[PDB]
């Protein structure tokens, strides 16, 4: 019983990988899948956008979905880099740069400066 948009995040926080899931876990979430649908050769990306498309038209059980993403979320741990960090105690925003890998002091502000900067600039790397 994992919420949709906890299946969203799943999707959206992990890098695309590809041939990532052990052939049990293909044939797991196959027979957990409607139409036919054959989860290999597919990407992480690929996979997500299934489930969630099958999800969205009621195709599959919100158990189902739920336990396909937790088979996702267990196979892919490679997350995605956060363009920005916010320490909330201290009201400082820090952004990650590339060329020291590792986040560096960027502004002033909370989750609303936080917010605009994520819309201007994006979550992710």
């Amino acid at each position: 019983a994992m919420k949709k948009i906890e299946m969203i995040e799943i999707s959206q926080n992990r890098q695309n990988l590809t041939a990532f899931l052990h052939i049990s876990e293909i044939k797991a979430i196959n027979a957990k899948l409607a139409d036919g649908v054959d989860v290999d050769k597919k990407s992480f990306d690929e996979i997500c956008s299934i489930v969630l498309e099958q999800y969205q038209a009621k195709q599959i059980s919100n158990k189902q979905a739920s336990e396909i993403f937790e088979t996702l979320a267990k196979a892919n741990k490679s997350f995605k880099i956060e363009k920005f960090r916010c320490s909330h105690g201290y009201n400082e925003i820090y952004k990650y740069s590339p060329d020291h890998e590792a986040y560096l002091f960027y502004c002033k502000g909370g989750q609303g400066q936080l917010n605009k900067l994520i819309a201007e600039n994006g979550r992710f790397m």
